[PDB]
């Protein structure tokens, strides 16, 4: 409907797949080559479904900060026959606050879903499902089950993936450029 929604759509139409694990269906962001991200609570194993096709997992790494605290991001390398558009130049270099963000989801339950969430706070620490977690972004939107892995964008930046909510607030794990240096 406006320039925030334009950027978000451009990311969804080329840089997402539907991922299925034994723990559910997730929006999955492809970042470059055969590398994608998903919330760590998806519990990615040796095999994953990508757009309903059986796909071998070449590598999966559940990220933690240097204090050995959960970041809720798992980086997956997929045995896929096609590369993602390289979007690393849209990733922020540092932790930050943002204005006017969009959360975008694409699953069987919620196809082509876009939500204007407004202001995003560098929240920092969150006890997420009982797990101490760092680098959390917060938005004051009543997010619901089925949105995990959703992509959080501003104009020109891909800033996080949705990992949880408390009924009134939603929470995303930051994406940083430094997670995807090669």
């Amino acid at each position: 409907m406006g320039p925030g929604f334009d950027f978000a759509q451009a990311i969804m139409k080329k840089n997402t797949v539907i991922a299925r694990t034994e723990k559910g269906e997730f929006t999955m962001l492809g970042v470059y080559d055969r590398v994608a991200v998903i919330p760590t609570h998806a519990s990615v194993g040796e095999i994953i479904y990508i757009n309903d096709v059986e796909t071998r997992v070449l590598d999966a790494c559940a990220l933690r900060d240097l204090t050995d605290t959960n970041l809720e991001i798992t980086i997956v390398k997929l045995d896929r026959n096609q590369k993602f558009r390289d979007i690393r130049h849209f990733l922020p270099r540092c932790e930050d606050d943002y204005n006017d963000a969009v959360l975008s989801v694409h699953t069987s339950k919620f196809p082509n879903m876009y939500i204007p969430v407004g202001q995003v706070t560098n929240y920092g620490f969150l006890n997420l499902g009982g797990t101490p977690t760092h680098r959390i972004l917060m938005y004051n939107f009543p997010t619901r089950a089925g949105q995990c892995g959703g992509v959080v964008t501003t104009t020109g930046k891909v800033i996080g993936i949705h990992v949880g909510g408390n009924g009134a607030q939603g929470f995303a794990a930051m994406l940083l450029h430094s997670y995807f240096t090669d």
